[PDB]
RNA sequence: AUUUUGUUGGUUUCUAGGACCAUCGUAAUGAUUAAUAGGGACGGUCGGGGGUAUCAGUAUUCAGUUGUCAGAGGUGAAAUU
């Protein structure tokens, strides 16, 4: 049927990936970040600036035939926060809505059994 | 050692006295509770109680392979990087 790849969308708070592969994920086909959309730091993580690096993303798949594409959305992980930032919602709908088809979803965000020591020191950053 | 042998040393038998040792007979012969104190034993347990080994788990970082290409990182915003 349809000719899938895998989006692993990398949504932090400071920047947003979109990064779709093969299957195996051993062969890179297109990775805009929305970095690459805007000059300003402090938005490049927008979902307007997600969304304008998804288009970009799904362009690039058409071309070289990528029809459909699985969702593996993950956030920073590790010992920092596991929820996604504010692009990866955004890069979700723009793949949607521009004539890629949808596969699988799944969180793939790396998570501990208990780890390592967080960054702040003990009292925290305090603003 | 309490008396007397006319008498003082006496003298050791004698007398009597505790103090024990044996036998027999008397006797209802003789040991307070087990504290909703405690200690101990025992029986099924119950615990992320302790110690010594042992087996996971992903994560972090670093490294090896790869894949692409312009930014990545970080913040309230940036910059050092
Ligand atoms: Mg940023
Ligand atoms: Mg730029
Ligand atoms: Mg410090
Ligand atoms: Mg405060
Ligand atoms: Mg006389
Ligand atoms: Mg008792
Ligand atoms: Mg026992
Ligand atoms: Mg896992
Ligand atoms: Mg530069
Ligand atoms: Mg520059
Ligand atoms: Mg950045």
């Amino acid at each position: 049927s349809q000719v899938f790849g895998v989006a692993r969308i990398f949504a932090s708070f400071n920047d947003t990936f979109v990064h779709v592969t093969d299957l195996s994920g051993k062969e890179t086909i297109a990775r805009v970040t929305g970095g690459m959309k805007v000059k300003a730091d402090r938005d490049e993580s927008s979902p307007y600036a997600a969304m304008l690096a998804a288009q970009d993303v799904a362009a690039k798949c058409k071309e070289v035939g990528i029809t459909a594409v699985h969702i593996k959305l993950r956030a920073t992980g590790g010992t920092k926060t596991k929820t996604p930032g504010p692009g990866g919602q955004s890069a979700l709908r723009a793949l949607a809505r521009s004539g890629l088809r949808i596969g699988r979803i799944e969180d793939v965000t790396p998570v501990p059994s208990d780890s390592t020591r967080r960054k702040g020191g003990r009292r925290g950053r305090r603003l």
